[PDB]
C-alpha cells in the first residue's frame, strides 16, 4: 500500500513540468549522470454493447535531463478477445509539452482529435489520494463508492456508459486501474502510471 504512498501521495500535480524537478528512485541501471526520465500514461478503454473496446490515451517522457517531453496522444479500437492483426486501428499524434499544453508536432486533420489533445490531463493533473495478490508482482484491490473523489473525477471528464462504481486496482511489480466493468466483451477501465525511468 504505502509503497504506493509515495508517489500517489504527490497528487494532484497540476503543472506536470514540475517533474523537472521531482526526484525519483535511482538504481544502478540509471547512470550517473542520468537525472531519469518521467514516463506517464492515462488511458480510458470503453466498451458499449455489441461494439468494440474504445481506448483514447496520452503517452508522455518527461525528460528530466534536457527539461523537455515529448510523447504522443493515440487511440485505438479492439474487437476481439484473441490477436487479429486487420484490427489495424491504432493511430498515434506525437505532442510536446510546451507550457503545461500538450501541442501537436504535426498536421491532425481530425477537429475531434484537435479538441481531445488541447483539453487533455493525465490523471496526476486532477486526481488526490481488501482483496490482495502477492505472487512473487503484488497488488491491492478495493471497492469503491461513486463519491470517491477521483470517480467523481473521472465521471466528469469522460462518457462512462455505466453507473457501476468502480474497483482500483494498485498493481505493482506503479500501475493503477479503475475497473467499472468487466463482463465478456463488455470492457470498461480507465488506466495510469507514473515511475522514472532512465533515458
Amino acid at each position: 500500500k504505502k509503497s504506493f504512498e509515495k508517489t500517489l501521495s504527490m497528487y494532484p500535480i497540476k503543472n506536470l513540468e514540475d517533474l523537472y524537478d521531482k526526484e525519483g528512485y535511482r538504481d544502478d541501471q540509471f547512470d550517473k549522470n542520468d537525472k531519469g526520465t518521467w514516463i506517464v500514461n492515462s488511458q480510458m478503454a470503453i466498451q458499449n454493447k455489441g461494439e468494440a473496446l474504445k481506448i483514447k490515451g496520452m503517452l508522455l517522457k518527461i525528460d528530466r535531463n534536457t527539461r523537455s517531453a515529448k510523447g504522443f496522444y493515440y487511440t485505438n479500437e479492439i474487437k476481439t478477445e484473441k490477436y487479429e492483426v486487420a484490427q489495424d486501428n491504432q493511430k498515434k499524434y506525437p505532442v510536446k509539452m510546451i507550457n503545461n499544453k500538450f501541442i501537436s508536432t504535426e498536421e491532425v486533420k481530425e477537429e475531434n482529435i484537435k479538441k481531445e489533445i488541447e483539453n487533455f490531463k493525465f490523471f496526476a493533473q486532477y486526481s488526490n489520494f481488501y482483496k490482495d495478490g502477492d505472487i512473487s508482482s503484488y497488488s491491492a484491490q478495493y471497492q469503491l463508492t461513486n463519491d470517491d473523489y477521483n470517480v467523481k473525477q473521472l465521471r466528469k471528464r469522460y462518457d462512462i456508459p455505466t453507473n457501476k462504481a468502480p474497483k482500483l486496482l494498485l498493481k505493482g511489480t506503479k500501475k493503477i486501474e479503475f475497473t467499472f466493468l468487466e463482463n465478456k466483451n463488455e470492457n470498461i477501465y480507465f488506466t495510469d502510471s507514473l515511475h522514472l525511468e532512465p533515458s
